[PDB]
DNA sequence: TTGTAAACTAGCCA
DNA sequence: ATGGCTAGTTTACA
DNA sequence: TTGTAAACTAGCCA
DNA sequence: ATGGCTAGTTTACA
């Protein structure tokens, strides 16, 4: 693996003390949602107050590892987002709530509620002096859309010439099983949304921590974009896929 | 004023006793977000624990008006949604977190966070037997998309033939000032999303309560779909606009 | 054009 | 306090 | 084709 | 403690 890519097949809650405090620039956290998925383990088989008690345990181990300029993105479901975000507001300050629109809805067969098509991403910061660089994540227009948005009043603006803010709603399809990026992990996140978080909230060459890296999407996003990565995954098969993914760029 | 459609220029919190308990099928609440808007009053000038205390007060008066099959939609901002939704889960059951993608982002000039393009709507129910009808709110395909979505496995299914679930993310654009639906209210909500709430969670002939009706968007929806309405608005100017919007049907 | 899986069925009845 | 019936659920990748 | 407003700037300094 | 000044922010209505 490259220099700052550290892939650890260890339980994060047992091996976090090994990680030095105030040593991480960004935490990309995609922990189990509490939704009953199979990760080769029972991490997602926890529910209710037991899941919320576990979430706080790992968070109180990860927050100290954050530099005074560090930030943190946390994925969760709406079923536990209000409580998770309420706790993290007493430990950090919330900069954004990012809604990942997965375009493809969750299946099941219900007709008594609207279908799940969104995950909740909480953007928190340690202090008001958090590192945020928008320019590498600006989305530039194409020729046609730039012509449709340009006015004499807007001419010369950075949103029109360089690119606009991704906003707090990111419409990106989930990865199909046959998608080129897809690997053998049940909850693989698109590289597009993870790379955006690293390029905007981790200073170039800084260290990013994925307490639960799964298949190493945050590692790939840190290999390219030149950022340092520390990742923990209990599953060995997942840790393997992670290496292969970082050993193919 | 049509029958069943009831408009009041009063404070909801003081006139709550006038509303019989367990008499309302659906509460469509668009309360002040706590963002500093000017409705001719200072109701949106409350903040922090002052706003959440007032939110929990009106919610404690509005909840016992829901009959056992009742439901409630409440708009808010991500800055207070975790706290608001955490309190309501202690009183009611959360069925859904609907994200309104307003398509058009909020303005200001920031480059230190992602821009706001979404409001949070909470779908809470009093009990597990809440009324919910999806057929009136199913979105039928057009000739081109149904051709792209149709497979022999899906042929005959309600979603492909009748229409799909609108999902928990609603991409409806905010109303431009020059839009023909736009009236002189600072935060008018599109009738498309209010009618969806009324058609899915209120039976025809049922009663809808809007404690902060504003320009009367819910009054217009209840009138056009055969639902009874009760609304409150401290601003007489907005109350007037609410009258014209209903009487123009 | 088409097969097919993707973080988030549920209400009855027994 | 608990299963197992049912009708039932979208999009976009290859 | 073009003007224009829409629930959610932010740090600095005289 | 307080404006004011700055560089700065998108779509889709008409
Ligand atoms: N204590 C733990 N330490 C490290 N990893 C864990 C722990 N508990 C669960 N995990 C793993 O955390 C992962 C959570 C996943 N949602 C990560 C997905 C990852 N972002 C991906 O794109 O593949 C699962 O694969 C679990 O096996
Ligand atoms: N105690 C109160 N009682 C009744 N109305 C109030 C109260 N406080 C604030 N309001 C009004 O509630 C409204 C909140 C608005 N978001 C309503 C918008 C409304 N949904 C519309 O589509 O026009 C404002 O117009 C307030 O003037």
């Amino acid at each position: 693996l490259p220099s700052g890519i550290e892939l650890h097949n260890r339980d994060f809650l047992t091996d976090a003390a090994h990680l030095p405090d105030a040593s991480i620039d960004l935490i990309v956290a995609d922990p189990p949602y509490g939704l009953g998925k199979d990760y080769g383990n029972d991490s997602d088989k926890r529910s209710g107050d037991d899941f919320l008690a576990w979430t706080r345990e790992w968070l109180e181990l990860a927050i100290p590892k954050l530099k005074p300029s560090g930030s943190m993105y946390i994925f969760c479901t709406w079923q536990y987002a209000p409580e998770i975000f309420s706790f993290l507001k007493t430990q950090l300050t919330m900069v954004n709530e990012i809604i990942w629109d997965r375009r493809v809805p969750s299946m099941g067969g219900t007709t008594r509620r609207f279908t799940s098509v969104h995950d909740n991403i909480g953007f928190f910061a340690v202090s008001r002096a958090y590192y945020f660089d928008l320019d590498p994540v600006r989305i530039p227009y194409d020729a046609d859309t730039k012509k449709a948005r340009s006015r004499k009043l807007f001419e010369g603006s950075k949103w029109l010439e360089m690119g606009y803010n991704p906003k707090d709603v990111w419409s990106v399809s989930r990865l199909h099983r046959q998608h080129a990026e897809r690997v053998d992990h049940p909850t693989q996140k698109p590289l597009e949304i993870i790379e955006r978080m690293v390029l905007a909230s981790c200073p170039p060459g800084g260290r990013v921590l994925d307490p639960f890296m799964g298949s190493g999407t945050t590692a790939v996003a840190c290999a390219r974009q030149g950022r340092d990565f520390v990742g923990y995954e209990i599953n060995e098969s997942y840790c393997a896929i992670a290496h292969e993914r970082v050993n193919a760029l």
